[PDB]
């Protein structure tokens, strides 16, 4: 009846936020209580108008390409309703003095013109610019908002030493327990317990006493219980509550076992019980409740060492004496928003005293407040290493100036960022709440980014279900249309791919295939496309769909397009993949699509193409099929092939002549992009190009080379083992090298917290390949060696693998 509702939730989730098992206290459920507030403030205060409209503005400059695109100046917006008006327009001018009621929507896409803002200054406008493409826009009636109408004692006294008693370990088929006392990833003191026998139940009911006191526990400490026999087995659990009272009582937690990492960090307990090791804990308890409550210079050489440690690169780690150094002079170094992350290092957690002395020097935030927005830092302290609520809030604070574009751009970094914050309810979850419920664009991937950690990680579903339930409560029914439209048909599409797979390792398969798909399209008949929210694809094109041949095998679909105003009858291509993990794709892309944005400030577009790829459940998710593009191993199934296939597929010399342009650049922007990510030693049939000429790599889901430059991209090019082409080539491939490396430390930060939520030395790689210390014209020599490796080896590689 009243519990309808929540259902329906808990069926877009793929998880029940109400039902609470495996809980040992009420964090879940006082988070979900909690949030209501930041939900009704958002509802609340969205314009209902642009809510539903949802223009995809931006507020960045017009690069120095688009400019040469527009000439008078003036651009050329074809305005439809059968008959059609193309109308000159000013890049300066808003979309209303247009129209001189009605709205401007985008010809096959819920995708509008609207609000405030220059027509140079929208995502599509400039999409179009960048493509060589018209605006084909449509007098169209504005969307009725009311489509989107929402249903509705002291700590510091306690100067006792703290302990823990080990019960015992029970498990259902030599050991001993290592308890720690954890805030970031900074261990404050360990506790060994006697070594015994390993057995079906291996009892202690010893007390581990430790050095540190109930006072000076941190608010976000960690009891990490570990068992080694050598890690096998490990939980956590917060020491200050989400109340903010100390643990008391007896506890019994299942245990995450292995094969650092996000997932080490989690205070939720194994949902599985049956097969999961225990452990039995006791916490002392007491009859009241224990809660906790809220000059000279620098010498020019102190100064000039000060100035070092700040300036070097995050991974570098800091010794006794920069801890001391930064810590004494943290009133200098307030001053510098650069050495924050490592300023917060510096602090002793584990003392009272040193905490309140931080927190008093965080009210002195006039230098941080005024500071010129950086997202490295702000990443920087959202990461493992910080566990101070105080602190991280400072970076969400930040997160505060980033315009929807933004948000946009690490939305996904964001939410993995989350796995780093000791309590559900936090700073960052409220900030990408309010996010996700101003815009309908962030809300979509908002949705689809926790619903990929959801359905795949155990270990932080729970934390998760309970923001993405808190979004959908405050998205309104035509959002909650859109995603039961679009989960109903990855639920179907995810059997199929399933129940096709276990049938391989032919024309049986083809046939059994759409011999499923037909009692299929037999709801709905249209739904948004996850990866790309403006497009709502339509019913199945079912003779097209068909089995690919791989050692994996997804299932190549194509859909027809649900809205009839469409410029072509060009079907939507989505491969529907399994046992591949989508959920470092997704990162990967989203690093390209930041690197873009780093080129874009720099004048420079790389031309990369960053697929559409979502993460749908266990493993099984979506992407996006590049129309008229082929794999290496397909062209050559050696120098000449390219270019042939280049003029071949090419219609006059002028569009080959543009061929060879669109190859150049992708081609260096996809040797600098997989370079510095270390994914560059690739296979030709994971390396694809468009008949257009646009390269790009694929299947990302985890003698040697640091790129792949072959001599039949060397031929298109006009070399052979310099050319007009060849010198143009390496002359971007420096340019967008050397761009890259002026944002180290956001790169650094981005990948090291990749590594960590999605998949110690691994992370180094990064130093190296951006060439950290290093200055702009030896890194402009560095890279130009890198190309001669690519040069001296030709097919070498490409031939040896397998
Ligand atoms: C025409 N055509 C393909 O043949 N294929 C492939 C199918 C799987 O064998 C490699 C080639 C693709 C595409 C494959 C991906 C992709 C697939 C899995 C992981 N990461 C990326 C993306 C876009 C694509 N577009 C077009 C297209």
């Amino acid at each position: 009846e009243s519990q309808a509702f929540q259902r329906q939730l808990t069926a877009l989730i793929g998880y029940d936020v109400t039902d609470v098992s495996n809980v040992h206290d009420d964090e879940l459920e006082f988070t979900r209580r909690g949030l209501v507030t930041p939900r009704m403030a958002e509802v609340a205060s969205r314009d209902p108008k642009l809510y539903a409209m949802h223009p995809w503005v931006t507020s960045k400059p017009l690069p120095e390409y688009l400019w040469k695109k527009i000439a008078n100046n003036c651009i050329f917006i074809v305005i439809h309703r059968t008959t059609s008006q193309t109308i000159k327009v000013s890049p300066d001018d808003t979309p209303g003095a247009i129209l001189q009621d009605f709205v401007l929507r985008v010809c096959g896409r819920d995708e509008y013109l609207v609000g405030e803002t220059p027509i140079k200054n929208f995502q599509w406008v400039r999409h179009c610019l960048k493509n060589g493409e018209e605006i084909h826009v449509v007098l169209d009636t504005p969307p009725d908002p009311a489509l989107d109408e929402v249903r509705k004692v002291s700590l510091w006294d306690c100067d006792r030493k703290f302990r823990v008693k080990i019960r015992g370990i029970d498990i259902p088929v030599t050991v001993f327990v290592e308890a720690n006392i954890q805030h970031g990833q900074q261990v404050l003191c360990q506790r060994r317990t006697s070594p015994k026998p390993f057995t079906e139940e291996v009892l202690w009911n010893v007390w581990l006493e430790f050095s540190i006191k109930i006072k000076d526990l941190p608010k976000g400490a960690l009891l990490n219980l570990q068992i080694y026999c050598q890690l096998l087995y490990y939980v956590n659990l917060l020491l200050i509550d989400h109340r903010f009272l100390l643990r008391r009582g007896e506890y019994v937690l299942h245990m995450w076992q292995i094969s650092f990492n996000a997932d080490k960090l989690t205070s939720a307990t194994n949902p599985d019980k049956e097969n999961s090791m225990s452990i039995s804990i006791l916490l002392d308890n007491y009859c009241h409740p224990i809660a906790l409550p809220k000059r000279a210079e620098m010498p020019n050489q102190l100064r000039k060492q000060l100035e070092a440690i700040i300036a070097t690169d995050p991974l570098n780690p800091l010794t006794a004496e920069d801890k001391e150094l930064l810590w004494h002079f943290r009133y200098e170094s307030l001053k510098h928003p650069k050495a924050y992350p490592k300023l917060f290092s510096s602090v002793k957690w584990g003392q009272q005293e040193i905490v309140a002395k931080t927190y008093q020097l965080l009210a002195r935030r006039e230098v941080w407040d005024q500071s010129a927005l950086d997202v490295g830092l702000t990443m920087q302290l959202l990461d493992c290493n910080f566990s101070d609520e105080n602190v991280r809030a400072i970076a969400v604070q930040k997160l505060e100036s980033l315009e929807d574009d933004d948000v946009l751009h690490y939305l996904l970094q964001l939410v993995q960022a989350v796995k780093f914050e000791p309590y559900h309810d936090s700073a960052l979850a409220r900030f990408l709440l309010k996010r996700g419920l101003r815009n309908k664009r962030i809300g979509h991937f908002l949705f689809w980014f926790l619903r990929s950690e959801i359905a795949q990680s155990r270990h932080y579903q729970q934390r998760f279900a309970v923001i993405l339930e808190a979004y959908l409560r405050g998205c309104g029914t035509a959002m909650l249309h859109d995603f039961t439209q679009q989960v109903q048909v990855i639920e179907m599409l995810q059997k199929v791919t399933l129940d096709i797979k276990s049938l391989s390792a032919s024309s049986q398969v083809i046939s059994q295939l759409k011999q499923k798909l037909e009692n299929l399209q037999n709801l709905p008949e249209s739904f948004r496309v996850p990866y790309d929210p403006g497009l709502k694809a339509g019913a199945l094109a079912i003779e097209k769909c068909k089995v690919m041949a791989s050692k994996k095998k997804p299932l190549w679909l194509e859909f027809k397009c649900a809205d009839p105003t469409a410029l072509s009858n060009e079907t939507i291509g989505i491969i529907f993949k399994h046992g591949d993990d989508l959920r470092q794709d997704m990162l990967i892309l989203q690093i390209l699509r930041i690197m873009e944005s780093i080129w874009e400030t720099e004048s420079l577009d790389l031309c990369l193409l960053p697929y559409g790829c979502i993460s749908t459940g266990d493993k099984i998710g979506m992407i996006e099929i590049v129309k008229d593009a082929t794999t290496i191993a397909k062209i050559q199934q050696k120098d000449e092939v390219l270019n042939h296939w280049l003029k071949e597929k090419s219609p006059t010399e002028e569009k080959f002549q543009a061929a060879v342009e669109r190859f150049v650049y992708s081609c260096a922007g996809y040797c600098v992009a997989t370079f510095v990510l270390g994914i560059g030693d690739r296979h030709n049939d994971n390396i694809m190009i468009t008949e257009t000429g646009n390269l790009f790599h694929i299947d990302f889901g985890h003698e040697r080379v640091p790129f792949v430059l072959t001599p039949d991209f060397l031929f298109v090019m006009g070399t052979s083992g310099t050319s007009p082409h060849f010198q143009k080539f390496q002359d971007i491939c420096v340019k967008a090298y050397l761009a890259l490396r002026h944002h180290t430390n956001l790169l650094i930060i981005l990948f090291s917290m990749m590594l960590m939520t999605g998949m110690k030395e691994d992370i180094e790689y990064i130093r190296d390949a951006l060439t950290v210390g290093k200055n702009e014209e030896d890194a402009k020599k560095y890279f130009l060696d890198q190309i001669e490796v690519c040069r001296d080896k030709g097919w070498t590689v490409q031939f040896n693998w397998f």
